[PDB]
């Protein structure tokens, strides 16, 4: 029997599976069409995006795997899958919107990467771009969910879209699994569709967005965290930032949320001074060493930890 002739007979076993033992054979199935036989990708693609409508949980995170493998075999798979991760993000169950979050992570940039590539663009296109941009706002508006897990994902979505949108520069940390990802100077400027300018106000009212969260007097020790260290990465990768995230750690050291500030002041002084120490050791730290200098002292750090810490100013050329 021919590869396809297996994958119709693996289908059909996995639809008698009643449990999420069926994963095992998807995988199977995910194999075959995606690293075996990758003609076959486009033939069963409605096969098991069929599997979205699962009761199972793990079954539905399992097809948001799905689509992130087969869009980064081929994006332009995003074309007829954009619509279905759309449906898993707006999911009933927060386990499976988080992966959906993951997954949109990993597809904006790819997403945009090929618009970026493309100089003449289809209406097929065009409306995967406009979905692909409204779910990363739907995203950010996530931010607010009721939901402690939902927030974390989203604040980490909102990370990588204000990276993605604002321009790498010569002293930007860039770890070393995100060389190859698009930064807006690799956007050219004068693209008739994607707009560099309106990118970058896009990533600039993101980034506002992170900072009025990270403020908030009803966020939680999670979410705080998250954001702080966020705040920490954007700092760095993106020094022209630096400003904005050290004023963001003033704000909420001088205003401490009311449930925080008491029994668990000393943890959220120590995730502050831990955050705020890892900005000075970057080399643009020291345009604003007085304010970094003067937050850590009144956050109680010793003066010791403070001049580790300090980057010499050779880290600068």
């Amino acid at each position: 029997m021919t590869t396809s002739e297996r994958v119709v007979d693996l289908l059909n076993q996995a639809a008698l599976i009643t449990n999420d033992s069926k994963i095992t054979v998807l995988k199977q199935v995910q194999e075959l069409i995606i690293n075996k036989d990758p003609t076959l990708l486009d033939n069963f693609l409605d096969e098991i995006i069929a599997f979205q409508a699962d009761k199972s949980i793990e079954v539905r995170k399992f097809v948001i795997g799905f689509i992130e493998e087969a869009c980064k075999r081929d994006i332009e798979l995003l074309l007829k899958l954009i619509a279905n991760l759309n449906m898993l993000l707006r999911d009933e169950n927060v386990n499976v919107v988080k992966k959906a979050i993951l997954t949109m992570t990993q597809l904006y940039k790819v997403a945009l990467q090929w618009m970026v590539k493309s100089r003449v663009i289809s209406e097929l296109q065009e409306a995967c771009w406009d979905m692909v941009s409204a779910m990363a706002g739907d995203i950010i508006l996530l931010l607010d969910s009721d939901n402690d897990g939902i927030r974390t994902h989203a604040i980490k979505f909102v990370e990588g879209l204000i990276v993605t949108l604002s321009p790498r520069m010569a002293d930007s940390e860039i770890p070393r699994r995100q060389e190859h990802d698009i930064s807006l100077d690799r956007i050219p400027r004068d693209h008739p569709y994607i707009q560099y300018n309106v990118l970058w106000e896009e990533g600039k009212a993101a980034l506002e967005q992170l900072l009025k969260f990270m403020v908030h007097p009803a966020i939680s020790s999670i979410n705080l965290t998250t954001a702080l260290g966020s705040l920490a990465n954007i700092a760095r990768q993106r020094p022209m930032f630096m400003s904005e995230v050290i004023q963001a750690y003033e704000t909420l050291h001088a205003n401490l949320p009311p449930t925080l500030a008491k029994s668990q002041v000393s943890s959220v002084r120590k995730n502050l001074k831990l955050h705020l120490l890892s900005v000075l050791k970057h080399p643009a730290s020291l345009e604003f060493q007085a304010q970094i200098t003067t937050l850590l002292v009144d956050l109680g750090t010793p003066q010791a930890e403070i001049a580790r810490n300090m980057p010499s100013s050779k880290d600068t050329r």
